[PDB]
């Protein structure tokens, strides 16, 4: 029904510290709200529009309903909603979405990291260990991601792990007040001679931990 969920993933050491993944939970409300509120202008240009004011969307009281919905999707096997931890503390999220099995065995992957912790290899490590989990525990064959061509930092993260560009999706997602083109990138399990974590370690971008 939902292989590889729930689970913890990692840890991996990067310059910023020790990175792991674990399920969203109700007590994340305080840290999720504090960081998303404080990071509004770093996140809003790169996030799907919600049709809500940013500050009402990200109040502490908004989290239980969001967390409940994510876990409901997860127990139906359609999502894996992880929190990125740095040294045991909430610093972002890594979400595997639109999970299918059958003859497709594919999903998309998305992420964000608190701006004060960026440039330390966290998103790259989160993505690598998320991918490795999908290609083992979740029994998936393929992971895709969509990213605005303008989102040069996220494209760097995806390139670190080996994603291939597959297409350009015109007017794909409502972001920052308009329908924006998104690149489509992908990677399949048979493209990994080595795990994504192992690839990071060999490149000097992470260490075993
Ligand atoms: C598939 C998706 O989810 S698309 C949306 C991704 N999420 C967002 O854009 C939300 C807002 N931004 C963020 O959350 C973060 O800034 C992220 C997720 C993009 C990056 O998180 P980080 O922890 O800093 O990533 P990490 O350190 O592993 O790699 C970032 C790399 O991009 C580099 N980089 C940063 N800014 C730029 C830039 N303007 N141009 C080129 N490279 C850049 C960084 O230096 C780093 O590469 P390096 O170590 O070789 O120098």
């Amino acid at each position: 029904m939902h292989p590889g969920w729930p689970d913890t993933v990692g840890p991996l050491r990067v310059p910023a510290g020790v990175v792991g993944l674990r399920p969203v939970r109700m007590r994340d409300a305080a840290a999720w709200s504090r960081i998303r509120l404080a990071d509004q202008h770093h996140l809003e240009p790169w996030e799907p529009m919600t049709g809500m004011d940013w500050k009402v969307r990200h109040a502490v009281t908004s989290w239980p309903s969001i967390c409940s919905g994510l876990r409901a999707e997860a127990r139906h096997g359609r999502m894996l909603p992880f929190v990125i931890e740095l040294d045991g503390e909430f610093v972002g999220q890594l979400t595997i979405g639109n999970v299918t099995h059958g003859a497709l065995r594919s999903a998309w992957i998305g992420y964000w990291v608190a701006s004060s912790r960026t440039g330390g290899g966290i998103a790259t490590a989160a993505l690598a260990m998320g991918l490795d989990h999908c290609f083992t525990a979740v029994q998936l064959h393929r992971i895709e991601a969509t990213v605005r061509p303008e989102n040069t930092p996220s494209r760097a993260v995806l390139a670190h792990v080996g994603f291939r560009e597959e297409g350009l999706l015109k007017r794909y997602l409502e972001v920052d007040g308009a329908w924006r083109d998104h690149l489509l990138v992908a990677i399949t399990a048979e493209e990994l001679p080595q795990s994504a974590a192992h690839r990071l370690v060999a490149a000097g971008r992470a260490e075993w931990c």
